[PDB]
């Protein structure tokens, strides 16, 4: 019981450099009643106990925002400018004669399910339509799926081209998957059901 604990409340990494580092409790469960006279107030709880709020009030989300998708503040990445991303100069879709295997992919990578992506080349109602799409790439024997539910005429179907669960495999991909499928697919995050 101190009037100055330190700074904030130890507990992780005190290889015996504090008197006790572990806050003596006054009751709760070291001893009961009168395990801790109190002296000084200690902490109590006042306002912030120990793990109170703890939410950061700039960044809104730091998982989902900050550089996720580079979120810059002295400079950030306005549309106006032109800009390349390192265009494919030295070789632009080039396939690999060697299959190269920089460790298989057999771990989870983003999340298996949670943060899975997919390529979404078109979306349309009509079935007919649809049994093209599908029937170019997936014909062709590439990994091409469809909406969620079901294509069926009428209903709105998106033809999605490289569903995986692997974002940092399939996504990174994206590039040369313009060569895989190439027909023009926009950057979804997929999610299975």
């Amino acid at each position: 019981d101190g009037q100055k604990k330190h700074y904030q409340d130890e507990f992780a990494a005190i290889p015996l450099v504090p008197k006790a580092g572990d806050r003596d409790e006054p009751d709760m469960m070291p001893a009961a009643t009168q395990a801790l006279p109190t002296q000084p107030p200690e902490g109590a709880a006042e306002e912030v106990r120990a793990g109170d709020a703890a939410a950061p009030s700039l960044d809104p989300a730091t998982i989902a925002a900050n550089n996720t998708e580079f979120e810059p503040e002295p400079a950030p990445v306005a549309p106006p400018k032109p800009k390349p991303v390192e265009p494919p100069k030295p070789k632009v879709e080039a396939p690999p004669a060697p299959k190269p295997e920089p460790k298989p992919v057999v771990e989870e990578k983003a999340a298996p399910t949670g943060k899975a992506y997919v390529v979404q080349l078109g979306a349309l109602k009509n079935a007919d339509k649809v049994n093209e799409i599908v029937g170019k790439l997936r014909g062709a024997g590439y990994r091409v799926y469809t909406s969620p539910s079901t294509p069926v005429q009428g209903k709105i179907t998106r033809i999605l081209v490289g569903p995986d669960a692997s974002k940092d495999k399939l996504k990174g991909s994206l590039g040369e998957l313009k060569q895989l499928s190439g027909l023009s697919g926009v950057v979804m995050g997929y999610t299975p059901n």
